[PDB]
């Protein structure tokens, strides 16, 4: 395991343009579109985003490529975050991934109303934390993702995804 599959397995793989859990329009492995409720608008990101006239449908390479820059940069907006990136330092391999789950899923937006489960990382106080991570919106609306991940950070193991 690792944060690639751990991600494919959270967010699945779709070729063509599909509704994201909160009806935004997205492609290939959880890689967003707009946010806008146009279709074209999507299609015309998609295109951008690939090179081509896609018309909406993408290849399995395709995909991945999106999802390999989606990974490269969700880490690199930690590591640019003066709040985020002193946690994930502190952090060991297995919950860094359960950070940049999260990231890659809600974006560095947020990372306000996490303050108080940051500080508990930070610490180490891992139950304290997990209960206070599912105190959230994130919780209650996908919430077998979220004891997923929570889960992780709880134990630092991969157990939640076996
Ligand atoms: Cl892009
Ligand atoms: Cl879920």
């Amino acid at each position: 395991m690792n944060i690639f599959e751990m991600l494919r397995i959270d967010e699945g793989l779709r070729l063509k343009i599909y509704k994201d859990t909160e009806g935004y329009y997205t492609i290939g492995i959880g890689h967003l579109l707009t946010k806008s409720p146009s279709l074209n608008a999507a299609k015309s990101e998609l295109d951008k985003a690939i090179g081509r006239n896609t018309n909406g449908v993408i290849t399995k390479d395709e995909a991945e490529k999106l999802f390999n820059q989606d990974v490269d940069a969700a880490v690199r907006g930690i590591l640019r975050n003066a709040k985020l990136k002193p946690v994930y330092d502190s952090l060991d391999a297995v919950r860094r991934a359960a950070g940049i789950n999260m990231v890659f899923q809600m974006g560095e937006t947020g990372v306000a109303g996490f303050t108080n489960s940051l500080r508990m990382l930070q610490q180490k106080r891992w139950d304290e934390a997990a209960v206070n991570l599912a105190k959230s919106r994130w919780y209650n609306q996908t919430p077998n993702r979220a004891k997923r991940v929570i889960t992780t950070f709880r134990t630092g193991t991969w157990d939640a995804y076996k």
